[PDB]
C-alpha cells in the first residue's frame, strides 16, 4: 500500500513507442514507467516532508508549535542578520564570468518550477493578503521584524502565496503536501521550445513549413530575431516603463523576463534553433516542417546537455566532480530521473553570485553610452533596454567580460535582490529574494540542515563549536545559533550556502552531495541523452562534442572576437581571440540520401 495511484489533474497521451523524438511532456522516456520525468508532477521526495501539523502546515505558521522545542525565526530577520551587506567592493568572483551565473539560471529553468497558488482571477485573496498581511489559506506571509527599515516605508508584511500541489487544487488533505514540478526534469531544452503541448505550438511558426520557432514581427537586431512579444495584458514589463510600453517576451518558460540577461540568453537560444532549421533544410530539401523542427529541437538539447556537463559543472563541483558524477556508462532504467524538492532549494546558491550592476559593452569592449553600466534593480522584467537601447550585443559582451559575485560568508545576497526585488504581480520594488527562499524553504516542508547532513553521509554538529568546525567561521556560526537555538533547525537554503567551498569549486560538501546526486541521476535515467548509444550516430556524437558556448555566440551576433573558454575570467583583448579561430558544428553528418 503506497497510495500509489494519484495521477489525476496531469495532462496525459499515448506513447508514440521507437519515435526519435522526446515528447514535449516529458512523457515516454522511461518506457516501463511513462510519466517519470514529466511535467506537471509531485517533485520527488528523497526524505518524507517536515510539516508542522505532520501534513501540510509549514513550520512557522503557528505561533505557538515549535520546531523542535524552539520558534523558528523569521524569514527576513534572517535575512537582515545574516545575508546582507553594503560594501559591493571586493565582491567579484576572479576566476568566473558573469555568464557563469547566466549558465546556471538557464540549466535551473529547464530542470524545476514550482508556481504559486492561484484561485484569483479576479478575488478579495490576492488583496487581504497585500493589503492586510492577514495569514490564511495560501497567504503565507513574510513579517518584518522589530528594527526592519522597510516597517517604516512599506509596511507590515512582504505578501507571499504558497506553491502549488499535486493531486487537485481547493483546500486538500489526506497525504502530506507535494508541490508540482510544472516542467520537465530532463536537461531537454523545455526552456526554449515549451513543456506543455499547448504552448509548444503557440511558440512554433506553422505559417511555412521549415520548421521555424516564431519570431518578433514588430523588431528587429541589425536583421537577427528576438522572440515574441506576449498577449498577456497586464503585462509588468510594460509597467516598468509605461512611456515606452514595451510587452515580456514569449518564450518556452514563463520566467524568461525575470531579467534582461535572461531574456539574452533565451534569445540566443531562439536564434539557433532557426538557424538550425535553415541549415538543415539545405542539406536535406526534402524535410518535413515537423523533421526540421524535431531536428534541430534534438540538435540544440544536445548542446545544452553538453555545455552543462563538460563545461558548467566540473567547475561548481570542483573536486566533488569525480565522486558524485562518475563517467558515463549508458542508460539506466532503473535510476529515477525526477527532480527532488530539495534540490530546487540547492541550486539556488546562483543567487548568490548575482553581482550589483550590469553593463553594455561597445565593439572595443568599452562602455557602451555614458550610461553603460546599471543598477541590477532596474532590469527586472525590464525588456525595453533590449529593444530600445541597441539590442543583445551590447549586453552580450558583458557576460563575457564581467565577473560573477563570489559566494562570501560576510556578504551573501546583494540588496539589488535582498531590498529592491520586484515581483511581476505586485508593484514595488521592494521584494527580498533571500527571505522568500527561506519561507519557501517551509512552505516546502524541508527537512532541517543536519537531515542532509546526514543523508549525505557528513558530521552533524549539535553545539556552537561544532558549527564553528563545520562553517569555519566563529561568527557565521554564533549569529545562526542566536537565531535558530540548535542547526537542527537551520533551513537547508541558509545551512547549504553557509558551508566554505570545496577546492576548484563554487558550493561545499552538503550542496555538491546534493546537486551531484541530482545531476548523476538526470543523466542516468534520459533515455535520450546524448551519448546513450543510437541517439546521435558516431559521426553526429563527433560534430557535437566542437560545439562551445563561444561557437554560439559567433554564429548568433555581430561579436566577432571571443574567448575560447566563456566561463572562467576573461580579460579584453588578450583572452579574445577572433572568431574564425573558434571549431565550429559541422552539420554534415546529418545528411540523408534517397535512392
Ligand atoms: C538576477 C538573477 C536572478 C533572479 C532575479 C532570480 C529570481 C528568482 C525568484 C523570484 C525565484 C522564485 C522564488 C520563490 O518564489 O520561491 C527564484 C527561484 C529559483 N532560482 Fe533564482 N533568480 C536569479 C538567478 C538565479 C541563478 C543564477 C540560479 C542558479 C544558478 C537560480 C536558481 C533558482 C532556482 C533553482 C529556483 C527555484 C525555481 C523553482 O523550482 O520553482 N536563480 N529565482
Ligand atoms: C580559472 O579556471 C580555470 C577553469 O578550468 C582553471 O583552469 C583549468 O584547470 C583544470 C584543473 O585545475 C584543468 O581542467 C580540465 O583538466 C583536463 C586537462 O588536463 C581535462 O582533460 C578535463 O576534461 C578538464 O577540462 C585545466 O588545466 C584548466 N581548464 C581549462 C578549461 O583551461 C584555472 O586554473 C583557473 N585559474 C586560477 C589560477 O584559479
Ligand atoms: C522609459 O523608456 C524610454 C525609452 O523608450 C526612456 O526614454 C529614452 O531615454 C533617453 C532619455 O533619457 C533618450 O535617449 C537619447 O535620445 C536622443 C538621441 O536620439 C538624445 O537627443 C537624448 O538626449 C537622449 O540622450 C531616448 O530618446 C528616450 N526616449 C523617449 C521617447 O523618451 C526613459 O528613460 C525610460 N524611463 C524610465 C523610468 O526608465
Ligand atoms: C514564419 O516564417 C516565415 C518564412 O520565413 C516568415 O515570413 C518571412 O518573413 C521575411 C521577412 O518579412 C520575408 O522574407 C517574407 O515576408 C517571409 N518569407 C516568405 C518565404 O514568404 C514569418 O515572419 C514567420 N512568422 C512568424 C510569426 O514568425
Ligand atoms: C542502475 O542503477 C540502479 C539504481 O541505483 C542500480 O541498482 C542496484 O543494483 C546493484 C547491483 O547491480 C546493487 O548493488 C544496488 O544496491 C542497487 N541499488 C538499489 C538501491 O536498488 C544498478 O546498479 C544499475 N544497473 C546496472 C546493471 O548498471
Ligand atoms: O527568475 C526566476 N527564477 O530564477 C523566477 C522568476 C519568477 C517566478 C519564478 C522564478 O523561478
Ligand atoms: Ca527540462
Amino acid at each position: 500500500s503506497w497510495e500509489v495511484g494519484c495521477g489525476a489533474p496531469v495532462p496525459l497521451v499515448k506513447c508514440d513507442e521507437n519515435s526519435p523524438y522526446r515528447t514535449i511532456t516529458g512523457d515516454c522516456n522511461n518506457r516501463r514507467s511513462p510519466a517519470l520525468g514529466a511535467a506537471n508532477r509531485a517533485l520527488a521526495r528523497w526524505l518524507p516532508a517536515e510539516y508542522e501539523d505532520g501534513l501540510a502546515l509549514p513550520f512557522g505558521w503557528t505561533q505557538r508549535k515549535t520546531r523542535n522545542g524552539f520558534r523558528v525565526p523569521l524569514a527576513r530577520e534572517v535575512s537582515n542578520k545574516i545575508v546582507g551587506y553594503l560594501d559591493e567592493d571586493g565582491v567579484l568572483d576572479q576566476n568566473r564570468s558573469l555568464l557563469f551565473m547566466q549558465w546556471g539560471q538557464i540549466v535551473d529553468h529547464d530542470l524545476d518550477f514550482a508556481p504559486e497558488t492561484e484561485l484569483g482571477s479576479n478575488e478579495h485573496s490576492k488583496t487581504q493578503c497585500e493589503e492586510y498581511c492577514i495569514q490564511g489559506d495560501n497567504c503565507f506571509p513574510i513579517m518584518f521584524p522589530k528594527n526592519d527599515p522597510k516597517l517604516k516605508t512599506q509596511g507590515k508584511c512582504m505578501p507571499f502565496f504558497r506553491a502549488g500541489f499535486v493531486c487537485p487544487t481547493p483546500p486538500y488533505q489526506s497525504l502530506a503536501r507535494e508541490q508540482i514540478n510544472a516542467v520537465t526534469s530532463f536537461l531537454d531544452a523545455s526552456l526554449v521550445y515549451g513543456s506543455e503541448p499547448s504552448l509548444a505550438s503557440r511558440l512554433q511558426n506553422l505559417s511555412s513549413p521549415l520548421g521555424l520557432m516564431a519570431v518578433n514581427q514588430e523588431a528587429w537586431d541589425h536583421g537577427l530575431a528576438y522572440l515574441p512579444f506576449n498577449n498577456r495584458k497586464p503585462s509588468p514589463c510594460e509597467f516598468i516603463n509605461t512611456t515606452a510600453r514595451v510587452p515580456c517576451f514569449l518564450a518556452g518558460d514563463f520566467r524568461a523576463s525575470e531579467q534582461i540577461l535572461l531574456a539574452t540568453a533565451h534569445t540566443l537560444l531562439l536564434r539557433e534553433h532557426n538557424r538550425l532549421a535553415r541549415e538543415l533544410k539545405k542539406l536535406n530539401p526534402q524535410w518535413d516542417g515537423e523533421k526540421l523542427y524535431q531536428e534541430a529541437r534534438k540538435i540544440l538539447g544536445a548542446f545544452v546537455q553538453i555545455i552543462t556537463f563538460r563545461d558548467y559543472l566540473p567547475i561548481v563541483l570542483g573536486s566533488e566532480m569525480q565522486k558524485w558524477i562518475p563517467p558515463y556508462q549508458g542508460y539506466n532504467n532503473s535510476v529515477d530521473p525526477r527532480i527532488s524538492n530539495v534540490f530546487t532549494f540547492a541550486f539556488r546558491f546562483g543567487h548568490m553570485e548575482v553581482p550589483s550592476t550590469v553593463s553594455r559593452l561597445d565593439e572595443n569592449y568599452q562602455p557602451w553610452g555614458p550610461e553603460a553600466e546599471l543598477p541590477l534593480h532596474t532590469l527586472f522584467f525590464n525588456t525595453w533596454r533590449i529593444i530600445k537601447d541597441g539590442g543583445i550585443d551590447p549586453l552580450v559582451r558583458g557576460l563575457l567580460a564581467k565577473k560573477s559575485k563570489l559566494m562570501n560568508q560576510d556578504k551573501m545576497v546583494t540588496s539589488e535582490l535582498r531590498n529592491k526585488l520586484f515581483q511581476p504581480t505586485h508593484k514595488i520594488h521592494g521584494f527580498d529574494l533571500a527571505a522568500i527562499n527561506l519561507q519557501r524553504c517551509r512552505d516546502h516542508g524541508m527537512p532541517g540542515y543536519n537531515s542532509w547532513r546526514g543523508f549525505c553521509g557528513l558530521s552533524q554538529p549539535k553545539t556552537l563549536k561544532g558549527l564553528q568546525t563545520v562553517l569555519k567561521n566563529k561568527i557565521l556560526a554564533k549569529k545562526l545559533m542566536d537565531l535558530y537555538k540548535t542547526p537542527d533547525n537551520i533551513d537547508i537554503w541558509i545551512g547549504g550556502n553557509a558551508e566554505p567551498m570545496v577546492e576548484r569549486g563554487r558550493v561545499g560538501p552538503l550542496l555538491a552531495c546534493l546537486l551531484g546526486r541530482q545531476f548523476q541521476q538526470i543523466r542516468d535515467g534520459d533515455r535520450f541523452w546524448w551519448e546513450n548509444p543510437g541517439v546521435f550516430t558516431e559521426k553526429q556524437r563527433d560534430s557535437l562534442q566542437k560545439m562551445s558556448f563561444s561557437r554560439l555566440i559567433c554564429d548568433n551576433t555581430h561579436i566577432t572576437k571571443v574567448p575560447l573558454h566563456a566561463f572562467q575570467a576573461n580579460n579584453y583583448p588578450h583572452d579574445f581571440v577572433d572568431c574564425s579561430a573558434v571549431d565550429k558544428l559541422d552539420l554534415s553528418p546529418w545528411a540523408s540520401r534517397e535512392n
